[PDB]
């Protein structure tokens, strides 16, 4: 998941160039951190690139493997309504890139309840990687409702 | 060596039988989850001493695993045998077992 909030009043007309690079062709980047089959991370960077009103060009780049090659294609494009509501490019299956063998997953980036407004600066606030890593029992504990779980 | 694949060099330092180990006992390979798909075990030998003979063994590698997180490590070894031993106690489990300690 990547809740994203935009400022309504930022657009990209200084560059058009990518290559997760060209700091003007962009008004944000981000960067999802994802598990690949044997749990190794990848860098999930995401460009937005305000077109115009309440459309952005989504941009989307593996920086952990040499596959991710320049990111010059608009992986999605997101439209929101006058409100700045996200109206649509709610999700999009991305591919993880891949390590050691171990498969590039692909997963569903969502947007959802992402909004366009007046205010704040490009930011992200909340984001989700849905899986885990390695690990090893630190702890034991007991909760009231006669659960037994494993820290 | 590479992606899933491991090379295994093995070396009994206990005797001078234990030449260099230059070459690949085994070899073991694992599926893109990580899983131990093969190269489980290997019959190794032990080495001699005072004309006890180099037993052999087999090594099993079962459910190794090659994953993202750790340090390269060692979680449960087994040997499959006993050196000598003196009878310390004695003991009575509930169930009627007599047992030596």
């Amino acid at each position: 998941s990547m809740q994203i909030n935009l400022n309504s009043t930022d657009p990209v007309p200084s560059k058009t160039p990518f290559s997760v690079s060209d700091a003007d062709s962009y008004n944000k980047k981000g960067t999802v951190t994802v598990y690949d089959s044997q749990g190794n991370a990848h860098d999930m960077n995401v460009y937005f690139v305000k077109t115009k009103d309440n459309e952005w060009a989504v941009y989307t780049h593996d920086s952990s493997d040499p596959a991710a090659t320049a990111p010059t294609t608009a992986s999605t494009t997101l439209k929101f309504n006058e409100n700045g509501i996200l109206e649509s490019g709610g999700t999009v299956n991305i591919t993880t890139g891949t390590i050691n063998g171990a498969t590039a997953a692909t997963f569903s980036l969502s947007f959802l309840n992402s909004m366009q407004q007046n205010t704040g600066a490009n930011n992200i606030v909340a984001t989700n990687q849905n899986g885990y890593k390695p690990g090893d029992l630190v702890s034991y504990q007991i909760n009231n409702d006669g659960t037994v779980v494993g820290n």
